[PDB]
């Protein structure tokens, strides 16, 4: 049982698939080795973990994030004054632009080495509205038939940011506001990189599906017509409701998600209400089979 | 080659018109061999002006293999082997074969070929479409080819004459088959008889089969044959698909056909 396996923290799973609430620890302070190792174990098992009631400073947020790996801010988001490492998911009450992250994805997979994790901190969130969905790409992979696994396990996939800040974004109407999003070079938006469709997580050693509808363009080697259906099936499969969990925010909730083996999604159900979280990004290494 | 027959290809994909031969007569070795060469190359071949009897029709068909009638068609009186594709002028409803398919793939060994003979056909209307599954396979990307070449597909007749017992019987064929005569690889799927990719769930299988149906039936993989009375046509039932065209309402249309038996589709 969790109560006896964990001696320094308390772990309460959110679903039978992923997600867990962690209590019994003070993120204002340096973590001792035994406490950190339990958090890291829970992180690898539950893939998204969150800590209610952690009223921390920007420096403490950064220090906690550093336990997971080096900081490596994502390219698109603005930072707060004085802290380049601390980026903003901020939406003013009156804004009407596109909501950041409102499609299932994982972050910045157009990079040669996308983030390994993100540590998000709620600053000011609505009493209701603005939950975040998560899902497990371990589960998505593990629930494919043996025949479908054999069929796709050796494929590679082309990623780019073209629909977020490259040529395709610039040729359409739904735009982000300047509250949290920077102006970007279109050529950087169009730059392609190739990642495996199935990857091995370096911490857990487990295989997971690695495709997302925001940044994936096509299966490498295939035409668009050939790719379109396999990719669309995999998006529908991965985002099956029974592979998900739903996290509700409260002020001072600190959450870590695994940027390799989960996906996540914003929920734009709080029009007219201010919502502000900060986040630090933990750098990763090239996705690999 | 072609010293004994004259061959005029219809498109750059498949189909050819053959002249300079009299199908009422027995074919010598050199002439038969050229016809078979043209058949393997062009996949659908047709001979205008061949006013052949029922017996000559059967005899020509036997050069391709054993004459083994498809299960569901009516035979003309006196000749079990010779079956009817007949529609009356006063007839309404929909037409036999009005979806892209190839014949009877629910069988463990579907027909190898069909020899069709126009008896009474409209001045215009009632063309037959054909397409090449060699070309369909060869135009898939190398990556898609590698991705699906090891898949097998479950066929059954449930939607033609089954529930939707012999109509519910399943058989499994390779998704990509090697032609036993030409040695060439072709795609082997069709929307009439294919049920699912073996081993996959419905959600996994449906989009992939649907893409392959869309790909194979791309217009640029097709040809279109117009009929005239006394035209004799042979199609390869393994490496082509075909489709009737119901654009002749009010007009009588009558063709006969013999069916040539095949062997198990093989990788
Ligand atoms: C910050 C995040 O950027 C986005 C991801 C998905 C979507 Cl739909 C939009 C944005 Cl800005 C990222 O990918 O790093
Ligand atoms: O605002 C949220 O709930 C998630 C936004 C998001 O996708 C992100 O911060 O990367
Ligand atoms: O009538 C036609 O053009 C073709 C009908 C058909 O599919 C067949 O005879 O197998
Ligand atoms: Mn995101
Ligand atoms: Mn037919």
């Amino acid at each position: 049982p969790l109560s006896q396996r964990f001696e320094r923290i308390a772990v309460q799973p959110l679903t039978g698939v992923l997600g867990a609430e962690i209590t019994g620890v003070d993120l204002r302070e340096p973590l001792d080795d035994s406490t950190w190792n339990e958090i890291l174990d829970a992180f690898h098992t539950y893939q998204v973990i969150y800590f209610p009631g952690q009223a921390i400073t920007n420096e403490q947020h950064i220090a906690f994030s550093r336990r997971f790996g080096p900081v490596d801010p994502v390219p698109l988001l603005k930072s707060i004054e004085g802290y380049p490492e601390v980026q903003m998911i901020r939406r003013e009450a009156n804004e009407s632009g596109r909501v950041i992250g409102d499609d299932w994805h994982t972050d910045s997979t157009f990079l040669d080495a996308p983030p390994a994790a993100v540590v998000m901190r709620a600053i000011d969130v609505p009493e209701h509205g603005g939950d975040t969905g998560f899902l497990s790409m371990y589960t998505a992979w593990e629930t494919l038939s043996p025949t479908m696994q054999a069929t796709i396990e050796g494929l590679n996939v082309v990623h780019s940011a073209t629909r977020v800040f490259g040529s395709l974004y610039q040729a359409q109407n739904r735009r982000f506001s300047n509250t949290s999003v920077k102006v970007m070079d279109v050529d950087a938006g169009d730059r392609e990189t190739v990642h495996p469709l199935v990857v091995t997580h370096p911490g857990s050693g487990r295989k997971g599906l690695y495709v997302n509808q925001v940044y994936c363009q096509r299966i490498e080697g295939m035409t668009d017509a050939e790719s379109k259906p396999l990719l669309q099936f995999l998006y529908e499969h991965a985002t099956r409701f029974d592979f998900t969990c739903r996290v509700r925010w409260k002020k001072d909730q600190v959450l870590v998600w695994d940027n390799l083996c989960t996906m996540h999604r914003a929920v734009p159900d709080y029009a007219g209400k201010f919502r502000y979280l900060t986040r630090t990004t933990v750098g990763g290494v090239r996705p690999a089979r």
